[PDB]
């Protein structure tokens, strides 16, 4: 799943720049220890160049060129050393911006993945509300209710059968009994 | 991310899938409910 790659290539995006900054240390340590080294040579030559003086007071003539002897071989160390630093000095540089742009394509990068899974887990989600509003299960209940209709229509056929049959001669007593029922009406009459 | 945008046309397909079928008579039955609403508005109307 590019969810799992996504989170682990930020996983792996938090060990480069700890060993971006190891090796920038490493960097600062190297032009640390040229930048001693060079210095004190510099000096060094100095202080040769004063044994040559004390030869400049009397005669070892010799001792003065053999102090020039460490003088040119120290002032060619430096400026091999100085050299040197130099490179480290670029080099620097390089891996310092080369570490300030890693650092901006890891948050961009970590970012911008999490929020577009969020908003696409959301994306689900919302489509998933709309789906579930349309699958509402419910009306399935027409079959309960048609099963209770036909019912009804049984309770009609039977109302069928049962209507059909009560026609009797019975009808004809009914008349007898309206027949009757005129009587009190007519007695009625006879009290009003 | 590519995995995840795979989700995303599959959830559109679906969309596809529910939009289509959403076609219904039931369209006229909102017809009657605006219908309906508009007697509010007419007695609206009335009340102002």
């Amino acid at each position: 799943d590019p969810e799992k790659v996504l989170e682990q290539a930020v996983i792996d995006m938090q060990e480069d720049l700890v060993q971006l900054r190891q090796a920038v240390a490493r960097t600062i340590a190297e032009e640390k220890r040229t930048e001693q080294r060079l210095n004190q040579d510099t000096q060094e030559a100095k202080k040769w160049e004063d044994r040559a003086k004390l030869a400049l007071t009397n005669g070892e003539e010799n001792l003065a060129r053999e102090a020039l002897a460490r003088k040119k071989s120290l002032t060619d160390t430096a400026a091999a050393y100085q050299t040197q630093l130099a490179q480290q000095r670029t080099m620097s540089e390089n891996l310092r911006r080369n570490l300030a742009a890693l650092e901006a394509k890891i948050s961009e990068a970590k970012t911008k993945k999490n929020m577009l899974q969020a908003r696409a887990k959301a994306a689900k989600a919302n489509a998933e509300l709309q789906q579930t509003l349309g699958g509402l299960g419910t009306s399935s209940a027409t079959s309960a209710f048609e099963r209770m209709e036909n019912k009804v229509l049984d309770m009609e056929a039977t109302s069928q059968a049962a209507g059909e049959l009560a026609g009797f001669g019975i009808e004809n007593q009914f008349a007898q009994l309206e027949a009757s029922s005129g009587v009190e009406d007519e007695l009625a009459a006879l009290k009003a």
